[PDB]
């Protein structure tokens, strides 16, 4: 059980070449001096999403490894493109990386962007998560951000730590992805599977039980607002209606074993696509530097 810090930035409209030089290369260079650090992997997808997963020595405090990095990111935010800052960089405790991005296209035009987006959610996402070796699967047309801002003054009063706040939301085992915006603010990713999908649900959870016995809920210390973001790069592929998904790989799993496993499973599903609906696959290679 090692620690792994994953960074996530997004610059919509940027080529893979654009993304790396302006973001990925810059962020890497701001991870200059770290302790317990081993090596750092990064990739720059044509999606417009940068990701620089970090890796530390065995016996490292993950939450403190994470807390440590955020402040080098504090210095890094300065240098990134305006819109990348506006988008928000997400720091998450995971060792998974994107390896495949699949676009589902309507050759006819008999299915609009949101029709296709739904079919992916219902039929495709779930059976591929069952594939041995899959860390996570993101149906972009079925996902969105929950921006959770935090009052300084409040957080000061409780003597609470943000680490607890993170785990408090992961404790319910809702199939959600919990990250942290560097620069306070937090950001969660919601799927179609998630147990909590609305801010009411987010506000109505208990982070901590006090010594006086009262319940502490998010809305008292955190302001929960929806984050308007476009998670899918695709409304059209080759001028044809399309929606896509990202395929993250589990930490220990072998890429190629799983890569075949999902695609062969995918081509098992591909036999019964509605007429017109095809798919286009792009492999997402990942750089390695130490
Ligand atoms: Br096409």
């Amino acid at each position: 059980a090692p620690p792994n810090v994953r960074i996530t930035a997004n610059y919509p409209g940027a080529s893979a070449q654009t993304l790396e030089n302006t973001v990925t290369q810059v962020i890497e260079q701001n991870m200059t001096g770290l302790d317990n650090l081993m090596y750092m992997s990064s990739q720059s997808s044509g999606t417009g999403q940068a990701t620089i997963t970090l890796s530390f020595i065995a016996g490292t405090d993950p939450d403190e490894a994470v807390q440590q990095v955020q402040n080098q990111l504090q210095s890094a935010m300065r240098k990134l493109p305006q819109a990348v800052q506006d988008q928000g960089v997400t720091v998450r405790k995971t060792g998974d990386t994107n390896i495949l991005t699949i676009a589902f296209v309507s050759t006819d035009g008999s299915m609009d962007k949101q029709d296709i987006a739904d079919y992916v959610a219902s039929n495709i996402q779930d059976p591929l998560s069952r594939v041995n070796g899959v860390g996570d699967i993101d149906a972009y047309g079925s996902q969105y951000s929950m921006r959770i801002w935090l009052d300084p003054a409040k957080l000061n009063s409780f003597q609470m730590t943000t680490k607890d706040v993170t785990d408090a939301i992961e404790s319910q085992n809702a199939q959600i992805a919990v990250g942290q915006l560097g620069g306070q603010a937090l950001n969660a990713t919601i799927n179609a599977q998630s147990l909590l999908q609305t801010p009411q649900q987010f506000r109505d959870i208990t982070l901590r039980v006090n010594q006086d016995g009262s319940e502490v809920k998010l809305g008292d210390v955190a302001t929960v607002e929806l984050g308007a973001e476009k998670y899918d790069y695709l409304s059209r592929f080759n001028g044809n209606p399309a929606s896509g998904l990202g395929v993250k790989l589990a930490s220990g799993a072998n890429e190629m074993a799983t890569a075949k496993l999902v695609l062969d499973r995918l081509n098992e599903l591909a036999q019964y696509f509605p007429h017109g609906l095809e798919y286009k696959i792009a492999y997402e290679t990942t750089s390695f530097v130490k």
